[PDB]
């Protein structure tokens, strides 16, 4: 599914991403906007040999299960796969436990690059939230 970007915010607010660890709405559809460009059935292979999947680039290096990231964690207890469903609710209590991690939204390196420290509101002007 590519999501409409207010479509895309009115589900991760429901999802009760907004404001969660800190970080406004419009953050998290900016990361999605530069990680996926809103298509849940994203995928990229990263250089270590871990895959980024769905809607959030999720890496299977920690956080989900590929079979095929030797030495890899699957934290968010979840197959790959499942992050690349239409719907988002994996992706978005995954995504949870990342953020929560030390580094914050950093671990998103497309959110630092792209969106740290930029006017994210904008992500959700005009959006019926
Ligand atoms: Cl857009
Ligand atoms: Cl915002
Ligand atoms: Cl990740
Ligand atoms: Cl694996
Ligand atoms: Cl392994
Ligand atoms: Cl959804
Ligand atoms: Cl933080
Ligand atoms: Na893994
Ligand atoms: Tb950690």
């Amino acid at each position: 599914k590519v999501f409409g970007r207010c479509e895309l915010a009115a589900a991760m607010k429901r999802h009760g991403l907004d404001n969660y660890r800190g970080y406004s709405l419009g953050n998290w559809v900016c990361a999605a906007k530069f990680e996926s460009n809103f298509n849940t059935q994203a995928t990229n292979r990263n250089t270590d040999g871990s895959t980024d999947y769905g809607i959030l680039q999720i890496n299977s290096r920690w956080w989900c299960n590929d079979g095929r990231t030797p030495g890899s964690r699957n934290l968010c207890n979840i197959p790959c796969s499942a992050l690349l469903s239409s719907d988002i609710t994996a992706s978005v209590n995954c995504a949870k436990k990342i953020v929560s991690d030390g580094n914050g939204m950093n671990a998103w390196v497309a959110w630092r690059n792209r969106c740290k420290g930029t006017d994210v509101q904008a992500w959700i002007r005009g959006c019926r939230l």
